[PDB]
């Protein structure tokens, strides 16, 4: 990825419904089709080659996998805050957490995130393409 992927802020359109990933001030984590949301402007931040931080720059939280595969947002960029980052087929790109390796950020046809238990490589739902 080139470095101005980085620089620009982005929002995550996800293939599965249109929905731009979304993360609250109160750390909840959904999507929303609506491309003014003022909480689906994203920071990707390269924390090391392959992996980012994916921070909502209006809520001031990186989003995070838990350990039962919720999607949340934490202050601070813990080791449930890397992902490794991937270019797929059509150009969009997925994210799996670094720590609970078999579990993708994926987005729901309902507009909620996909727990991460019942995510996989194949499917829709994981797929992002970033924005500008
Ligand atoms: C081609 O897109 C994938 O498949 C769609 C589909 O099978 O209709 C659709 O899946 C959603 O609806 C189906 C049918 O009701 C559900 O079986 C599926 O839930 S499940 O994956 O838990 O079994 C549901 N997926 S969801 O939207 O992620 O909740 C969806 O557009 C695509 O599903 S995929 O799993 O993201 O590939």
């Amino acid at each position: 990825f080139p470095p101005g992927h980085f620089k620009d802020p982005k929002r995550l359109y996800c293939k599965n419904g249109g929905f731009f990933l979304r993360i609250h001030p109160d750390g909840r984590v959904d999507g929303v089709r609506e491309k003014s949301d003022p909480h689906i402007k994203l920071q990707l931040q390269a924390e090391e080659r392959g992996v980012v931080s994916i921070k909502g720059v209006s809520a001031n939280r990186y989003l995070a996998m838990k350990e039962d595969g919720r999607l949340l947002a934490s202050k601070s960029v813990t080791d449930e805050c890397f992902f490794f980052e991937r270019l797929e087929s059509n150009n969009y790109n997925t994210y799996r957490s670094r720590k609970y390796t078999s579990w993708y950020v994926a987005l729901k046809r309902t507009g909620q995130y996909k727990l991460g238990s019942k995510t996989g490589p194949g499917q829709k739902a994981i797929l992002f393409l970033p924005m500008s």
